[PDB]
C-alpha cells in the first residue's frame, strides 16, 4: 500500500486535489482508495460521499465514546467504495488543533483499518503549522511519501517551502520523501515557470499541473468530483494523468528548502504579483 | 496601555495593515506604539526597521542563551521610534510552531519592555490555527481588543470564523472582545457586500475598508510604510482613518460564528 501525505497552504486545493486524485484513480486505473482527513476543516471527503458531511472520528468520541465505536461508525464508503474518515479535532481555542489527527491515526492503526489490498491511502494535512498530529504522517512515516499542493503565490511557496524543512528534520528516523509538487493552478502568468525553477532549486519536480477550471464548482454544486460528475471533460482527463504520474512516480527525493531571501528573488525573477 | 492582537489566515495582509496602521497610529495621531510579531514568518517588522527581519527572541536564546540577552538585542526602534519584537518559532517539524510567542511575551512581561506610557501594543499573530501560543493572547488575555483582516476569498472568511470561536471560547475568562472586521480588498466585486453580511451575521462590523493599492509594493521596495514613504498619498490616509476607528473603537462584541452550512451558503452566494 503506499501510504501519501498531500500537505500545501489552507485554500490551496489540498481536499478538491485529493478527492479527485481518489476518484481518477478508482475510476481510470482500478485503485483501491483510502482518504484520511487530517484538516480541521474537516470536507477532505465531502465530495466523494456526495455531499454528505461525515462524523468527525473526534466528535463520535465525544458523544458515543471510546469502546462502543466501530469502523463502520468512522469510515464511510463513497464513489466507488472509495473509504473516507475525518479525524476532526478540538475547537478553536481548546488544546492543540492536531490532536485528532494522532487519536485518528492511531486508531485505524489499532483496528488494521489501512488494509494489504489498498493501493493507496491519503492524508489530506492542513501545512500552514508543521507541528502536533499535522507533523506525526512525517515525523512517525504514517506516509512514505509526500506530494505538496502549491500555486504562483509567495505563501503557496512560503508553506511548500516550510513543509520542506519538516521533511528534512525526519527524513533520517522515517525515511519520508517528496514526490513532487502539484501546481493547482490560481491563472497567473510565470506560475509553470516559477514552479519549475522553485522545484529544480529544492531537488525535486512539478509532477503535475492542474488547470483552474469552472467544473470544479460545477461538480461541486452535484456534491460530486469531476471524474464522477463528468469523467470525459478535460479536467477529468487531467486527474487521471495526475493519478498515472503516481502511480508510475519513482522519484522521491530529501528536499533542499531555500531562505526567505532566495524565495523573494525567485518570486521578482518571475513577476509572480 | 492598549493591547491588540490581530489575526487572519496567512497571506492576508496582517502584517502591511498592522505595520501601515502603527506607522500612521505615529505620524498622524502622535501615538506611541510597540509591534510584537506572534508570526514565525517572522517579517511582521521588516517596514517598521530598516529592512530584513530582525534577530527573532528565539534565534538569540538558541545562540547566546537567555541571560545573556538584553532589551536592546530583542527589541529595536524602527520609523517615529516604533518598538518592534519578533518572538520566532521553532523550526518546522520541532515542536509546537506557537511555543516562542509565549516565551517572548514572558519575556517581555518579565522585562517591563510594554511600558505603561505605549499607546498601543500589536501582537501580529498567525491565525491559521487557534492552538498554543497562537491562543495565548486570547487565553490568558494579553490582548483585550481583536481585529481580524478578511478579504471576499473563502479561506480568509472561514479563518475569520474560526477565529471568532476562539474568542467566544475565551470571552468570559480572559474579558477579549472583537472590535471588528478589516477588510484587505483583493479586488474582486461582491467583496464590500460579502464582508457587511458576514460581519452583520457573526455581530460586529467591517471597521475599515483597505483598498489594494501598488503604492504598497512601491513602498516594499523602498524597505518602508506607505506612511513613511508618502504621507500625502490616498493610502497614507486610509491607515491613517483606519487608526482613528481603532483609537475611537466604542464597539467590542463576543460574536456569533456562522455554523459550516451557513459559511458555505454564504461563499457560494458570493462567488
Ligand atoms: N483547480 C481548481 N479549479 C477550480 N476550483 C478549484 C481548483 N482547486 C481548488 N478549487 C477551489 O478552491 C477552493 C479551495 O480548495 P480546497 O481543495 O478546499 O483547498 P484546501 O483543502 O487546500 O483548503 C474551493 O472553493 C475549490 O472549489
Ligand atoms: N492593501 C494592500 N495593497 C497591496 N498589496 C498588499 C496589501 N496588503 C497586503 N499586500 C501584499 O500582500 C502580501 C501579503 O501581505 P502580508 O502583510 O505579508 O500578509 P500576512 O502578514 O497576513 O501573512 C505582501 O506582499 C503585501 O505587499
Ligand atoms: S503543536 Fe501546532 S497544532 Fe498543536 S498547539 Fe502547537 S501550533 Fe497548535
Ligand atoms: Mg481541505
Ligand atoms: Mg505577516
Amino acid at each position: 500500500t503506499r501510504k501519501v501525505a498531500i500537505y500545501g497552504k489552507g485554500g490551496i486545493g489540498k481536499s478538491t486535489t485529493t478527492q479527485n486524485t481518489a476518484a481518477a484513480l478508482a475510476y481510470f486505473h482500478d485503485k483501491k482508495v483510502f482518504i484520511h482527513g487530517c484538516d480541521p476543516k474537516a470536507d477532505s471527503t465531502r465530495l466523494i460521499l456526495g455531499g454528505k458531511p461525515q462524523e468527525t472520528l473526534m466528535d463520535m468520541l465525544r458523544d458515543k465514546g471510546a469502546e462502543k465505536i466501530t469502523n463502520d461508525d468512522v469510515i464511510k464508503k463513497g464513489f466507488l467504495d472509495i473509504q473516507c474518515v475525518e479525524s476532526g479535532g478540538p475547537e478553536p481555542g481548546v488544546g492543540c488543533a492536531g490532536r485528532g489527527v494522532i487519536t485518528a491515526i492511531d486508531l485505524m492503526e489499532e483496528n488494521g483499518a489501512y488494509t494489504d489490498d489498498l493501493d493507496f491511502v491519503f492524508f489530506d494535512v492542513l501545512g500552514d503549522v508543521v507541528c502536533g498530529g499535522f507533523a506525526m504522517p512525517i515525523r512517525d512515516g504514517k506516509a512514505q511519501e509526500v506530494y505538496i499542493v502549491a500555486s504562483g503565490e509567495m505563501m503557496a511557496i512560503y508553506a511548500a517551502n516550510n513543509i520542506c524543512k519538516g521533511l528534512v528534520k525526519y527524513a533520517k528516523q522515517s525515511g519520508v520523501r517528496l514526490g513532487g509538487i502539484i501546481c493547482n493552478s490560481r491563472k497567473v502568468d510565470g506560475e509553470r515557470e516559477f514552479l519549475e525553477e522553485f522545484t529544480a532549486a529544492i531537488g525535486t519536480k512539478m509532477i503535475h499541473f492542474v488547470p483552474r477550471d469552472n467544473i470544479v464548482q460545477k461538480a461541486e454544486f452535484n456534491k460530486k468530483t469531476v471524474t464522477e460528475f463528468a469523467p470525459e471533460e478535460n479536467q477529468a482527463k487531467e486527474y487521471g494523468e495526475l493519478a498515472r504520474k503516481i502511480i508510475e512516480n519513482d522519484e522521491f527525493v530529501i528536499p533542499k528548502p531555500l531562505t526567505m531571501d532566495q524565495l523573494e528573488d525567485m518570486v521578482v525573477k518571475y513577476g509572480i504579483a
